[PDB]
């Protein structure tokens, strides 16, 4: 029970009993904690508890220290001192903005906004925190027993009485029973099965609640700037494809961390692996939260760097299918693609860090944890999606407060702007620049004239609480039959609900909002299906508008973004 103080670093043997992570608090810490909330209990090798027999007192300010043991204001001795006074708790070797994260339930926006504008060792206690109390509440849900199966993907769930019954979508992330993780999506329901197997009727299924493991390192290494580019060595014979980032890639060779803002198809992918190519016998891990961002990285690399040279880290509880051209779990590789949760433990000469804005701050400490590196880039942008916070509510989580590379990024500037959008018709580009980027946003692509909106509110229709509007389906399929090029788009919403009714109705491959992000396609038609706070949102706006290569349609319920889009307006 030897540890350092959370707040002020003061070795004790007292923790916070009534923390869920139970920190470490000093005598002066841990008085200013116990005054002033609720928890009272504090522990050491032995509880504060009264020691005389049968007796209930547990709150350290009704406690006493009676010669070597604790008693209570009815049980002590006369010769006995308050554990509990002059400002401090007794203990060996003799704080607002900590009270609030030790005590608030993660439902507040204002929650999040603390927890990233606290001292760096109140970020991992907030992290830690948090993350423990997002755990905890999965176990509220109620099991899901299989009734029947009906084909190979398709079957019908039993559910637990007097327990709520959890969102089905491709977020919330089952374990079967251990017949592998399962998915579910929207009285015929929609199975999806890691492990392909033949659905046993009885078999049930529950949230994957996992340890949260406890922080140590930083979500950021202190900063250094160098006078000259260190432990890099760069090309002279630079391939001119990637010289535009030649300036960049010294400033990263010049500084510990950096931070590049990339909006939208303005070639954050490329710097990450033009990067590989400029310092051409660094050993960089290429990591991101997401299989997906880490496959687009893959993607990109086997393209420019040599694949003899490259390695793709795969947990052996392999969850979803990823990159498959690389030689797997080979950590010796000169180049090491692999997500936050599966990092080994390692060195590199850089670290690039992609879609930042969907890091917490946890994964910022757990890469920090796990990779020692003489350089860390971290590749993202402020204006897309962050990470799904499943127990905030109340408020809307601004992006100065997704993590600390964010928080930076928004308050300082990024290091690094990628200023020129190659992927988007002038009028997407435009929209966003105005919208998100103050104007900074510039389009490389002349305008399509084949950007369109529609102001349809139609009818919304909600199942459970995902939203439908089948209307605004109906005015899509209308638009079809006119503009047969239009057959091969991606319908994008921000409703997995009206996603599945599109699909039907359309029979066009389906993407939300949320994991459309990072993908791109020629065509994109858009239902906003809802005036909610969500479907509102400026920076999934700004993601579902900016997935088209060609052509957009955006059928808008919202006034205000539709009279934003620079885009023909169509009529019916
Ligand atoms: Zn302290
Ligand atoms: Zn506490
Ligand atoms: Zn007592």
């Amino acid at each position: 029970a030897v540890g350092a103080c959370v707040l002020c670093n003061s070795q004790t043997s007292l923790r916070c009993g009534a923390c869920i992570r139970r920190p470490f608090l000093c005598c002066k810490c841990c008085y200013d904690h116990v005054i002033s909330t609720s928890h009272k209990l504090v522990l050491s090798v032995n509880p504060y508890v009264c020691n005389a027999p049968g007796c209930d007192v547990t709150d350290v300010t009704q406690l006493y220290l009676g010669g070597m043991s604790y008693y209570c204001k009815s049980h002590k001795p006369p010769i006995s001192f308050p554990l509990c006074a002059n400002g401090q708790v007794f203990g060996l070797y003799k704080v607002t903005d900590f009270n609030a994260i030790a005590t608030c339930d993660w439902t507040n926006a204002g929650d999040y906004i603390l927890a990233n504008t606290c001292t760096e060792r109140l970020k991992l206690f907030a992290a830690e925190t948090l993350k423990a109390t997002e755990e905890t509440f999965k176990l509220s849900y109620g099991i899901a027993t299989v009734r029947e199966v009906l084909s190979d993907r398709e079957l019908h769930l039993s559910w637990e009485v007097g327990k709520p019954r959890p969102p089905l979508n491709r977020n919330y992330v089952f374990t079967g029973y251990q017949i592998g993780e399962y998915t579910f999506e929207k009285d015929a329901v929609v199975y999806r099965g890691t492990t392909t197997y033949k659905l046993n009727v009885g078999d049930y299924f529950v949230l994957t609640s996992h340890t949260v493991m406890p922080l140590s390192a930083p979500t950021l290494v202190p900063q250094e700037h160098y006078v000259r580019i260190t432990g890099l060595y760069p090309t002279l014979n630079i391939s001119d494809e990637f010289s535009s980032n030649v300036a960049n890639y010294q400033k990263v060779g010049m500084q510990k961390y950096s931070t590049l803002q990339g909006p939208p198809g303005t070639g954050k992918s490329h710097f990450a692996i033009g990067l590989a190519l400029y310092y051409p016998s660094a050993r960089i891990v290429y990591t991101a939260c997401s299989h997906a961002a880490v496959d687009a990285l893959c993607e990109k690399a086997l393209k420019y760097l040599p694949i003899d040279k490259c390695s793709r880290i795969i947990p052996a509880r392999a969850r979803v299918e990823c990159f498959d051209k690389f030689k797997v779990n080979s950590t010796l590789e000169q180049y090491v693609f692999c997500t936050v949760n599966a990092l080994p433990e390692t060195t590199a000469d850089i670290v690039v860090f992609d879609e930042i804005s969907m890091a917490t701050n946890y994964d910022l400490s757990v890469v920090n944890a796990r990779l020692r590196a003489k350089h860390y880039v971290y590749i993202g942008d402020p204006a897309q999606l962050p990470a799904p916070r499943t127990l905030l509510t109340k408020g809307t989580l601004e992006p100065e407060y997704f993590n600390s590379v964010c928080r930076l990024m928004k308050t300082i500037g990024p290091d690094m702007f990628l200023g020129t959008c190659r992927r988007c018709p002038a009028e997407i580009v435009d929209t966003v620049s105005a919208l998100v980027y103050d104007n900074k946003l510039k389009a490389h692509k002349d305008k399509s004239a084949q950007c369109f909106k529609m102001f349809y509110k139609g009818v919304i229709t909600h199942d459970v609480s995902s939203a439908i509007n089948r209307p605004q389906i109906g005015v899509v399929r209308e638009f079809l039959t006119r503009n047969p090029a239009w057959r091969k788009a991606v319908f994008i919403s921000p409703y997995n609900s009206q996603n599945a009714v599109a699909s039907k109705i359309l029979g066009l491959p389906t993407q939300t909002v949320d994991s459309s992000q990072g993908s791109e396609y020629d065509y994109v038609i858009f239902t906003q299906t809802t005036e909610t706070a969500h479907s509102c949102n400026v920076n999934r706006f700004n993601v579902a508008i900016t997935r088209a290569k060609v052509g957009i349609l955006c059928i808008m319920s919202d006034r205000d973004l539709y009279d934003k889009l620079q885009f023909t307006s169509l009529e019916i």
